[PDB]
């Protein structure tokens, strides 16, 4: 029993960690193979930030404007190229830490874990999701450039997010590992904000889910709905529509509790009509988004990996 | 003078389009290297495509159960594997007409061209814009599959979108030359449906000044307004919300001639209250969305490639 904000473990990642400095500006990169990747902006000074041009600054550096730091042993950068707003730092030594991996991106709505790193070392490993105007809330400090964010199934690392700079509302925005920014963002120092974000409604769905798995059984109710009935709701509180995909998707766990998806459904429109009148639901006093129906799976199931 | 919905001269594509032929399922890859990408579902047959599992799809096949003709030459498949939702066939041979190419990925309200293709054999091409729900407004029929979206920048063909699937509505959507796909969509044979687009406000902006630069005058007027006054009207009519960032980008348009970002911003405030009243703007009664500013710089003072 029980119910945590949970991560992947990080041991797979955190042997990938290395830093990265040119010229005075230092942030982490990642080290698969024989290549290291970061983010372009370490190549920036303050000078370039408004209006810089990538394809010029990268013109005028050298293999040896890089220093490279995995822990004690420095690497030999033997070569470099821009892939995106990524940039492919070629070393002359393949990381023998290097595990089973991949790269993908994610869509809003799906968890990954962040391991937040300074200086090529790891500090911390947190969950979080890709919120629907494509940031994060993460929790990053001056010099946690080229944080990676990542998934584990099975023996295989997706790596799914790279961190490249803090917004000024206080949320995060990044790439995937192919250098294509997650959002509408890019990589200069002009006034960009975040769209308008929504509730991530197949998600609050997984959660009340896992919390009758748990005991937490005060907002069932007797009556049922349908999607368009839901949905004309859902859209009033900014909550994401639901889709018959949605519903399939949370199959195992209707199948798991006997309750019905639309059953559910019915419960959550009393909770946005209502409010919580004080109750909680799994330890919190708000409806939770940031759990998709396979973290509640996986939790409340059990699935292991290497 | 003169305005006219422009692609990219094809040429540089046009070599690179091969014909697939897995089983019964033929459709187009793009042939780039000694590597060819097509979309992986040219591996099911009519049982998979309701719940597909590529994995398992992938490993009973052989090289030898694919075919791939460049026009008449066969080539030989060496090796196979699966990137996200594309396919990559390893061939014995190196395209000779690979010119120098990279993989982009664009965002809602970019426009490229479409080399529409059958059996490796290129059809049309047309310009089309990322709509900001992540489907194209394309123009398909059966056995398009594989046709590729691209820009050329001076020397370089960027390639943004490999088409997958039409939806119920008739619009398109796809992936980039990743495999990641455009907006939530996903390749199986389920009820997916395009969420509410938007019309893409500084596109409208470039394609008035086009107007003006072409001698269409009549919607000008002297007054002026704010970001957020205009912005407090454009989502009364669903129109994209206006950044500090599309008036810079704007910036060329303005200085050509001489009509302020928000001076403009005023008339296309008119337009939406009022309608047209009957006339016409670069011979369109509606508001056309899909030119950005790059694309009327580059026709309404002119830029050329290889
Ligand atoms: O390390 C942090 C940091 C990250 C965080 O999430 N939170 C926090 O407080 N600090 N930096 C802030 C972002 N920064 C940066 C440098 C150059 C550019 C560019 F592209 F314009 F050249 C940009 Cl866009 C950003 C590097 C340093
Ligand atoms: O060639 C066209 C076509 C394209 C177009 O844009 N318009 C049009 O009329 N036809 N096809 C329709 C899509 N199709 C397909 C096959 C398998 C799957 C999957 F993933 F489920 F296995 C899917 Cl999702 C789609 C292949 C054939």
């Amino acid at each position: 029993s029980g119910f945590r904000k949970m991560a992947f473990p990080s041991g797979k990642v955190e042997g990938c960690m290395v830093q990265v400095t040119c010229g005075t500006t230092t942030l982490n990169g990642l080290w698969l193979d024989d290549v290291v990747y970061c983010p372009r902006h370490v190549i920036c000074t303050s000078e370039d930030m408004l209006n810089p041009n990538y394809e010029d600054l990268l013109i005028r550096k050298s293999n040896h404007n890089f220093l490279v730091q995995a822990g004690n042993v420095q690497l030999r950068v033997i070569g470099h190229s821009m892939q995106n707003c990524v940039l492919k730092l070629k070393v002359d030594t393949a990381n023998p830490k290097t595990p089973k991996y991949k790269f993908v991106r994610i869509q809003p709505g799906q968890t990954f874990s962040v391991l937040a790193c300074y200086n090529g070392s790891p500090s911390g490993v947190y969950q979080c999701a890709m919120r629907p105007n494509f940031t994060i809330k993460g929790s990053f400090l001056n010099g946690s450039c080229g944080s990676v964010g990542f998934n584990i199934d099975y023996d295989c690392v997706s790596f799914c997010y790279m961190h490249h700079m803090e917004l000024p509302t206080g949320v995060h925005a990044g790439t995937d590992l192919e250098g294509n920014f997650y959002g509408p963002f890019v990589d200069r120092q002009t006034a960009q904000a975040a769209g308008t974000d929504t509730t991530i409604t197949v998600n609050v769905l997984a959660w009340l889910y896992a919390a009758v798995i748990n005991g937490d059984r005060w907002f069932l109710n007797r009556f049922t709905t349908t999607l368009n009935d839901f949905n004309l709701v859902a859209m009033k509180y900014n909550y994401e529509p639901l889709t018959q995909d949605h519903v399939d998707i949370l199959g195992p766990l209707s199948a798991q509790t006997g309750i019905a998806v639309l059953d559910m459904c019915a419960s959550l429109k009393e909770l946005l009509q209502n409010g919580m009148n004080g109750r909680t639901i799994l330890g919190s006093a708000l409806l939770e988004d940031e759990f998709t129906p396979f973290d509640v799976v996986r939790q409340c199931s059990g699935v292991t990996f290497q």
